[PDB]
């Protein structure tokens, strides 16, 4: 009973729902097989991610998902974001079909690929060599910046940029997720800890936390936090600092320390992203160019 958009509409019978991936404030995500997503190959199978309402869904939950759907329609296609593939709005539950990223989010990707410590028995010529190398970490940071630059050009503010919301494909391509979400910025439980232990307040820019002001520069602040996550290999920001302490420390201008095995160039970018004045933080365009120089200088 939603209006039919033939541009995006996809036959729900061409979907085969599979294992649930996760749930969020107003919707849950399910992995599914899709047949003929490419109209040129009607019987071709592909793995997609389907977002839908829960079973305790209110009219507000539906409005948020519909709003998210329309946002994903408008923003367009970019390599470094999760793209809309199709929708199901006719004769059945509302489905929002988007791209798959096989390896999960960036935080879990990094944490599962930390190097082995000196308690492993040397076996092979690379027993001390881990899955993650410096140029790849820089690449991950570069791709997120380029994606954010794209979203900025489309006048889109993420409002909760984090490693948890960056997805990793089979080819280690970074794809920014959940950029068009209604997040209820006028009623944030700053003390609320997620089921995986995350405190989202630690990613908020000061103007967002204290003044409820969101700009693209507030996302830049979050990007700085995301930079810290990457080069801590999926570490949690402000280590061992409870929310109450975070409030006062931020008011005192406290910033995170330089993480171990992190070159000064990248901690430099982090601190620039954490400049008190939003205008003194780099733009995403500048971040892309800055990270590009580092990436090129380490990719011989
Ligand atoms: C489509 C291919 C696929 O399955 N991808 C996938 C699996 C997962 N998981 C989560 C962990 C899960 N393990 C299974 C074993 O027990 C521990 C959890 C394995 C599958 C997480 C993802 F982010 C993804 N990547 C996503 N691709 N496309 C998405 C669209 C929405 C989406 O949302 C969910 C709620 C999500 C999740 Cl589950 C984790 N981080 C961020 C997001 Cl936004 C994730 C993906």
């Amino acid at each position: 009973d939603l209006p039919l958009d033939p541009l995006w509409e996809f036959p729900r019978d061409r979907l085969v729902l599979g294992k649930p991936l996760g749930e969020g404030a107003f919707g849950q995500v399910v992995r599914a097989e899709a047949f003929g997503m490419d109209p040129a190959r009607p019987d071709q199978a592909s793995t997609v991610a389907v977002k839908m309402l829960k079973d305790n869904a209110s009219d507000k939950d539906l409005a948020d998902l519909v709003s998210e759907m329309e946002v994903m329609k408008l923003i367009g296609r970019h390599k470094n974001i999760i793209n809309l593939l199709g929708v199901c709005t006719q004769e059945g539950p509302l489905y929002v079909i988007m791209e798959c990223a096989a390896k999960g989010n960036l935080r879990e990707f990094l944490r599962a690929r930390r190097p082995p410590g000196p308690d492993l028995s040397p076996d092979g010529p690379r027993s001390s060599e881990g899955p993650l190398s410096f140029p790849v970490l820089v690449s991950c940071a570069y791709q997120v910046a380029r994606g954010m630059q794209y979203l900025e050009s489309r006048k889109c503010i993420h409002r909760d940029l984090a490693a948890r919301n960056v997805l990793v494909t089979e080819d280690n391509v970074m794809k920014i997720a959940d950029f068009g979400l209604a997040r209820g910025v006028h009623h944030i439980d700053y003390y609320k800890k997620t089921s995986n232990g995350r405190l989202p307040v630690k990613w908020m820019a000061p103007e967002a936390l204290f003044d409820e002001v969101y700009t693209h520069q507030s996302d830049v602040w979050s990007f700085g936090i995301l930079l810290w996550e990457i080069f801590t290999l999926g570490g949690s920001p402000y280590p061992g600092i409870p929310v109450e302490e975070l409030f006062s420390l931020l008011r005192e201008g406290h910033r995170m320390d330089r993480p171990p095995h992190c070159p000064p160039e990248l901690y430099g970018l982090m601190r620039e992203c954490w400049h008190a004045a939003p205008s003194q933080r780099p733009t995403f365009k500048q971040l892309v160019e800055a990270l590009d120089k580092v990436l090129l200088a380490v990719s011989e």
